[PDB]
């Protein structure tokens, strides 16, 4: 008989509650006035010591994670609020309503949300506590909360029921608080620099020239097929055309592709565009911003990740040129026209020499990308900008102002992976048109609106993009993106894994009762 | 021959540009260092007076909206930046490169993005200007920018090409700057009160019990149909269950319905949930927040909208009870069991008396809603909370703690319309279950995850929601939501309105040249 005991416990718990409601007690009261939060409590009354009782009358509320008593007239409750704990010493002699004292002290179940009003104290055991004059059930818990900790690992039982995870693994909250701290740090930095935070469409009537598979939907009244955005770039750029010099958007993007530890179907990035700025300015800005972030997290620009290891966000960051690093380790330089014959015939040599086996098709772009990917990326642990990618690698970028066959852009690598990137955006409408068309033919309708917009003179502009989820990952020292996303996209379980899950869920309980 | 002259102008403009590029001049330079923005310029050098020339060398950049000369050695350019203008007095005798002076002063087209480096001055005409030592084209404009102003009204030519609108109607920028100012005002207020700004899924595997038609999409790898969110409520509430006491999200919602002046397929709202708080607290918070917003906009809590009229955001706001206002104007009170027979038979009386013709079906909820909608809503111009809606009207709300047949919630009405709303959220898992099931049968799969979550004791919580787009509308004194949305969803024009549009676009030019 499938999950026999937890059904039994749910039913008996509902019973307990409604009989507690006839008994005269409203299990879900409308308002309990909380005079102080338990972190504030700890901050205010830590100066107390053993057996010393404050004269104050404060009221707190949270979730019971421990109910244990050494006597019928003396109970000890671990109440949890904002991921910190305060003990509740329920002493009968100190409780006003002796009749209610009993009823409350029996009805309380582990998991119940409770409120208590009483005197701050520190017991003879050193444990900071509150001695209630009056308490009340604020919301009864109808299920057995898992032990503490539970779900380490087995990530799916955690992420499917995030509300349980945050309770039994409170440390995980530290992660999300970091993430918010990140986005704020971004916004502030940009806002203080005259940027206008805006909102551009998520639904588009044009799929975009990007190769990534988009989520596809349909608008009924207009009877048209629409697509979810892959990036806000075009609209933002149209805003810079429109006269808003500095714009930014921290938005939700959508890719209908695979799901792994670094990919979620819907993710969050930050893009900004800044008129009359080049990728150098954006580099300094990036150093500045990430710097301030890390120095909030710690105090110095140096962080420590996983035993230990240090990540030095001290300005300036390392920076290297692409083809200059490839030529730095190949032996000597590379043939001119990089997209040419001699350069590919040359590339293949180190693409059989340096333990590098490239793939098919063997495009110059591909052998160059793999040679840089296995070879140069490997020991890029410290924050470093890889700059001046070739036109071979950069279709929609602007040519480098000095040295030929290169472009003005960079990719910020930290800990083997790409965190952010920037460009001296291409503002040539003719070239942009050619590239857009050539792109559309390559993937075989183009965004003529945007082409028109930039045809109305798009100012020299610096573009920047940051992976919010991945930056959060890197700063929380986690290797799974679901660790920095509250409700990551889960494959809906059928009744197989469901049945197994519940079955184990009883295996625990039967392990207790026997 | 369709749009004959603007094609001609585009081609001749491209010509002009490339011949200007052989001539030795790069039409799209990579970096122009702007030493000062023209609002900063005006703020710094306004103290100058007629014929007085500063010794400083500053450089500015913007978009030419006027090129006019009284001599070949003296040109006057209205350069626009951040929606303000600075005149550029190009005097040959003050220009270093006399050879370049000429070339630049001829190549410049109205609409070009230009940069100038020179001395701040105020001319004998009182016009604050800058006399360049050197200038440069930063990005050429390949089309004829419409006159100023243009597109008033004819909202669609504006909103399809927003980048033009923001140029020829710079006042419209004031609107969007307001909107951002709004969201920041929200975030701050909440952030300073311990709230955690979070991000919940937009894509869901469950459609939701709401009646609104959702946008429908498909995830390929999981081979499952997914739906775009109607509200973040459930997830946020799961976060409050999880131990995060105060959460909020300013997010993008999606409704696959109609498009009008107050509706856009994708819109933006703010929701927050706050443990151990009731709708009264949320009322005071609402007064506080909106108050601060308005007082930033002006200086006092009193605003002025469209001739003129005043909106008094002074705390406290007016507040009335639903059935108490209906009974305030009906004549006397209403029969008990409001959902009952005598109450409907009673309702029909004033639903033939008070010029009120209700509709079919004649549900008690419907006749009550219409009677309140035509009658009580009408002269609610000042910010006022309509509170204590009946269970007839409130399916998923919590019963009122005192007076029967009412619930704990409010709707903030300003200027005939609903701006925000709040609840003392229902935290009874059994009742919530019953309501969810009954709802699902009413619209005929339910969200069992959320039901489980609240079954694990959901604390007494206050919920709040605000219409960001509509609040922005109301504070910008506009009657169209496209006025506060940058790129509102437009029905893609076929070649009919397209051809007509371009044809008129030439009618203008031919009106000039003849
Ligand atoms: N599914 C996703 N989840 C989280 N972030 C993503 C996802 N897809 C793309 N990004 C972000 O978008 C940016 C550009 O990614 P790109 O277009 O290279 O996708 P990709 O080829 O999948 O990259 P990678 O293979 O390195 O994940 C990256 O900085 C990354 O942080
Ligand atoms: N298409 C939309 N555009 C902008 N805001 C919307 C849209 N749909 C809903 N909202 C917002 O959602 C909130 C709840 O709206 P509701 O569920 O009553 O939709 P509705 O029945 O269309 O309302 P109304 O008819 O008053 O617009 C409102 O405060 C409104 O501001």
């Amino acid at each position: 008989h499938h999950h026999m005991l937890s059904k039994q416990l749910f039913l008996n718990r509902c019973k307990d509650v409604e009989e507690y409601q006839k008994a005269g007690h409203n299990p879900w009261p409308h308002k309990f006035n909380v005079s102080i939060t338990v972190p504030e409590f700890i901050a205010k009354y830590s100066g107390l010591e053993k057996s010393q009782v404050s004269d104050d009358i404060v009221s707190v509320a949270g979730r019971v994670l421990s109910k244990r008593s050494s006597s019928s007239a003396l109970m000890f409750i671990d109440l949890h609020d904002s991921q910190t704990k305060l003990q509740i010493m329920l002493n009968k002699s100190a409780y006003e309503n002796k009749e209610d004292f009993v009823s409350l002290t029996k009805m309380i179940y582990r998991g119940d949300i409770c409120g208590f009003t009483g005197h701050p104290t520190r017991t003879k055991t050193g444990e900071l506590s509150l001695i209630p004059i009056s308490g009340m059930i604020l919301s009864p818990c109808l299920h057995m909360l898992p032990s503490m900790h539970y779900g380490l690992g087995d990530q799916e039982t955690r992420f499917r029921k995030r509300y349980l995870d945050l309770i039994v693994n409170p440390e995980s909250v530290k992660n999300f608080v970091l993430r918010t701290k990140v986005v704020k740090a971004v916004r502030k930095y940009l806002d203080d620099k005259g940027f206008l935070e805006v909102e551009t469409p998520i639904l588009n009537t044009i799929p975009g020239g990007a190769t990534a598979r988009p989520f596809i939907t349909h608008h009924n009244q207009l009877d048209i097929q629409m697509y979810m955005r892959i990036a806000p770039e075009l609209y933002l750029k149209e805003l810079v055309v429109g006269g808003i010099n500095r714009v930014y958007e921290i938005g939700r993007l959508f890719r209908n592709e695979g799901i792994d530890q670094t990919h979620n179907p819907e993710f969050t990035t930050c893009e900004f565009y800044m008129a009359y700025a080049d990728y150098n300015d954006i580099m300094k800005m990036t150093e500045e911003l990430l710097g301030n972030m890390v120095k909030d997290i710690t105090g110095g620009s140096t962080k420590l990740e996983i035993k230990k290891m240090v990540l030095d966000f001290t300005a300036p960051f390392k920076r290297i040129s692409y083809v200059h690093a490839l030529e730095e380790k190949f032996g000597e330089k590379i043939p001119r026209p990089l997209d040419g014959p001699e350069a590919l015939t040359f590339l293949k040599k180190q693409a059989i020499r340096f333990n590098a086996i490239c793939a098919e098709p063997q495009t110059t772009a591909r052998v160059m990308d793999k040679l840089f990917g296995d070879l140069i990326e490997v020991d890029l642990v410290q924050p470093t900008f890889v700059c001046d990618q070739p036109q071979l690698m950069s279709p929609l970028a602007k040519y480098h102002r000095s040295e030929p066959e290169l472009t003005e852009r960079f990719e910020l690598f930290i800990l083997k992976r790409e965190i952010a990137n920037a460009y001296t955006e291409l503002n040539n409408p003719i070239v942009q048109r050619s590239n857009f068309e050539q792109q559309a033919k390559d993937k075989a309708l183009v965004d003529e609106v945007f082409l028109d917009a930039i045809e109305h003179a798009f100012p020299p502009t610096g573009g920047w993009g940051l992976g919010i989820d991945r930056l959060a990952m890197l700063l929380a020292d986690v290797d799974n993106i679901k660790e920095v996303i509250l409700f990551p996209t889960m494959r809906p379980e059928d009744e197989l894994e469901k049945k197994a899950r519940e079955a184990k869920e009883d295996a625990m309980v039967a392990q207790e009762k026997a």
